[PDB]
């Protein structure tokens, strides 16, 4: 289910700075804008659309996420483990930030989605990349603190390693 960043047509960060050990942290996003993703074809595009307005119109080394979640269950490779993120005040140099594509202000992600996610965040820390004991936080923790998170932060609100901040 994991797909690298030249397969979904990344144009090659400005820049890269890497960050030491396991992550500590994971973060759970949604993208508001693009929108949910059916296809791999159509989340292939939803990653080059979000890397595009990342780098082109706000300047950034890259697509701000560490990887992307599609419609198609599929798993995209963004920054990738151990490279500081765009997505997490505080915690970019010490989390992997998921982005589950779509509005996910309000509803809850198909399940395809919630277990690409589970399966990512296990398979990080199988390879030593994201600590065994990570702490999981919601975007509205960390970052957009006055939203209220939606059925999909209620959802990873009773998930294992889910912590208060």
């Amino acid at each position: 289910r994991l797909l690298s960043r030249s397969d979904w047509g990344a144009r090659l960060p400005k820049s890269v700075e890497h960050f030491q050990g396991p992550a500590p942290y994971v973060i759970i996003h949604h993208s508001y804008m693009p929108a949910v993703c059916y296809s791999t074809p159509d989340c292939m595009k939803s990653m080059r659309d979000m890397q595009d307005f990342h780098q082109l119109e706000r300047g950034w080394n890259d697509i701000g996420y560490s990887f992307g979640i599609g419609g198609d269950g599929m798993i995209y490779t963004g920054r990738g483990f151990n490279v500081i993120g765009a997505h997490a005040p505080k915690y970019n140099d010490k989390s992997v930030g998921i982005v589950l594509i779509g509005d996910w202000r309000t509803e809850l992600p198909p399940k395809q989605m919630l277990d690409a996610a589970k399966n990512l965040i296990a398979f990080g820390v199988f390879k030593g990349y994201i600590d065994p004991a990570y702490k999981l936080l919601g975007h509205r923790q960390v970052r957009d603190t006055e939203s209220p998170g939606g059925r999909l932060f209620a959802e990873i609100s009773s998930w294992p390693h889910f912590t208060h901040i």
